[PDB]
């Protein structure tokens, strides 16, 4: 147990074995999830990078949020992907907010605290539960086998996980600095490990 | 009878098979009404889509609110179109309200409780009462033949329909949040049925 | 007389036989005057229209206000013209106010409380006082000779005439919304007369 | 002496032979010295114009504030030229600073009250303090030789000058409208004489 | 010591022998530093200038802050380039604060107290402790051997440097004014030394 507020992993140059990887105390497969995390590069206008890589030994891509160049944001749970058209992008801290129903399918994708429309993706599926979560990397085995040109050069943190589905109203006070629990992912209370370049510093966003 | 307050219908994905429909207890013919509406989408950047579709059994096209792409707006009233032009389009929610009357054929179109100019159509009509409305699916024929590149894909709801016109005084109080009773159509004692891949969901909007 | 407060007329469409006759109690001539009007049209990027047309048994366009496309607003009195250019034309309610003065030919063009620079224009004219004062056509005779395509298609109202030269400080009232007593034509006291499709329904602008 | 307050002086039209004289109780040379004023005209767009001429017998250029379209705000004391490029221009009154030093050639100009950066021009020169001072025209010899082209055409006022330089807190306040007592031209007691088709009427700006 | 509150160097005119040498009470090589100014220019859209030019005997770029024209921002430490893109460049003041650690290598760059991606840079270099820091000018030897086209042309003040790194809280009160105590170089209370054209004024930037 690890209380980080206020403070945020950085990546200061590109590398192939740079990463942190989260712990978390899963017993249940997901029905559905909300994750929501910070994060600052540069990069969005040179290549594309691996933001968010959860893992599973059957489904290297068990849910993972990437940022394609040139197209926007790409969300794929289940091994099927989505996307999040973005034409514009300024280099700042940004804020997403994503979440996943499996009776419904529905994704809900929130960028800044504001809301992009409703997609479906894997109707009935089921997450598995014994995953492994790294963060500035892209996992294409069960934690290991990075690619250097999907490592995420910058800052990251305020992750936080849960394991159901977060209504317009508590998103909104998670973004505007509100009081929330997650119960999956806890920046306030995170087991995570450190491998490679990788250095812990105060956030940069407010 | 159904109290949909901070609830909204969502249509994920695009489909042939999917729409909610709104049963009115109509008797006279309407010689006068005024829908307002929420609703969130991207497609308007893609194609066109239909936002509310009121049939009747002699004229598919009773009263008809669609986005042509490239164009803007398209309200059509008993078969005839009159255009809301609108150059930049920007993604997010929105809330139109518009208003006919016949004894002068003036058409009122509010987008974000802001007014568009005021145009005629067809002066002297008079709508039909004996109506099938239908959202996410435009109709052809009495709640039927629905063509799949006309979907609306996104978030639509706060639906309420008058057989007056409404002020711009009560247009306000509409969109600023206050409390108003519709009399043809009212969210808050919505008579419908649900059919395809569509869901209830907390709307996104304020 | 008749209190127009809050109401305005609206032309809905395109006419050549649609028009209001403002009556005015004048009985010396104009050694100067000042004009302000609402009015709403999408038209400004299709062709020109009248805003305001005053009328003598001598001359046609005793003092005119006209929007011609691609140039801007048209200020003519006693039949020579001066021009106030505007590149970007934006869509919504606008706010005109105009002075002429005999003994300086200083014109004065307010558009939504902000001035433009002045002008000079038929200094030491004195206009005339039997006028046929006409909104929605544009005058080729006294009170006749109407072009259709130089018709007024949306909404005018709160026109108020004086007959001297209004200060900044009074301007400004006059925008916001104050209390002025006009001496030639005054909308909370206003006789008039209707001709042809019009119609008198509630402002849209505030 | 008059208090000019609130009221600013006008030229309607294109002229060769209007212009206004201000007198100044000058004894010493200057060696350093601050001007500001108003001033609103649409010319900027189509070509140059003077904004301030202060001549010498023997330098008809002694100080000149000039404005040479698509170019920017053109600086010249002593014969001797100084360049404030401006790319965008729009149509507004406009409130300028501009202050020169002997001892170390340092002029600065202040439009609206943000600074542009500091530049050198005519280090250890000397200005003649028996001068002409003309609004509306350029000098070419001691307040005579006007060309019509140099003419500048809309409102000017709120002339005030110094015989030091202003610091940035100083600008301030002469901007925001505050209590200033200069010791050369005073908008408050100033000596004029007007010449030609000019005029005195209320100020558009605040 | 001097206390240079509120005050600031002029640079008015491009030369090659102008500049402002900064004397430190260095005595150990520092393993981390801050370094934060204000500076306004026009040049950057003609050509490019140095900001901060600190240089050893063994190394004339130990750490230089440089504007390359349509490139952005140059960083570089120890003779090792980094940089921070700038596509839109506006004139106006700004507030730069840069920071470096040898344990990591991670370089912030704060700009107007918005700060870029953190990057890397000489991770375990040693920066000199017998510096010659100079302002105005870039340096190609100790203390010498400056370039023309390398000035810097405006104002530059409010220089402080500390020995460590500053957090994200720090450098929001340096940027508005606060409490700040600099531990190498203090405007509040300078050991300076001028040469050639340039001057002490108030400070243009509140
Ligand atoms: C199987 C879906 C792959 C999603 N994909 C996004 C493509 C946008 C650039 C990331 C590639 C993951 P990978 O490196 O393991 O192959
Ligand atoms: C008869 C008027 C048709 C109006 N129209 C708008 C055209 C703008 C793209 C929708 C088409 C209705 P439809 O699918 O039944 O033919
Ligand atoms: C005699 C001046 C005419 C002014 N004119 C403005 C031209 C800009 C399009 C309106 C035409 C008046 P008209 O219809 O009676 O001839
Ligand atoms: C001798 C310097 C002349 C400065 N000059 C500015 C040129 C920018 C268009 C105004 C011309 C003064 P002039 O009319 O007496 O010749
Ligand atoms: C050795 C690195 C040089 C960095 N460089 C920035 C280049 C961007 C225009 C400034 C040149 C220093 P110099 O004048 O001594 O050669
Ligand atoms: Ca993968
Ligand atoms: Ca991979
Ligand atoms: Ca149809
Ligand atoms: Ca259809
Ligand atoms: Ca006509
Ligand atoms: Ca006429
Ligand atoms: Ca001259
Ligand atoms: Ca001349
Ligand atoms: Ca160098
Ligand atoms: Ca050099």
């Amino acid at each position: 147990q690890t209380d980080m507020s206020r403070k945020a992993f950085v990546f200061p140059k590109e590398s192939d074995t740079s990463y942190v990887s989260l712990k978390a105390p899963l017993t249940k497969p997901l029905k559905a999830f909300t994750v929501c995390l910070h994060f600052y590069t540069e990069l969005s206008s040179t290549r594309g990078y691996s933001i968010f890589s959860y893992a599973t030994k059957r489904q290297d891509n068990e849910i993972l949020i990437f940022w394609s160049k040139d197209i926007g944001y790409s969300f794929t749970v289940g091994g099927s992907e989505i996307l999040f058209e973005v034409p514009e992008v300024t280099v700042a801290p940004v804020h997403i907010c994503t979440s996943w129903e499996s009776a419904s399918g529905i994704v809900e994708f929130w960028v800044d605290g504001k809301p992009r429309v409703r997609k479906s993706l894997k109707k009935g599926y089921t997450v598995g539960a014994e995953a492994s979560i790294i963060l500035g990397q892209e996992q294409d085995s069960f934690g290991g086998n990075f690619e250097g040109s999907q490592s995420l050069v910058g800052d990251i943190g305020n992750v936080n996980m849960w394991d159901f589905v977060l209504s317009p109203d508590e998103i909104n006070t998670i973004y505007l600095g509100g009081p929330f629990s997650p119960n999956v992912l806890n920046w306030r209370a995170l087991k995570y490990e450190v491998q490679g370049e990788v250095f812990t510093k105060p956030q940069l966003w407010p």
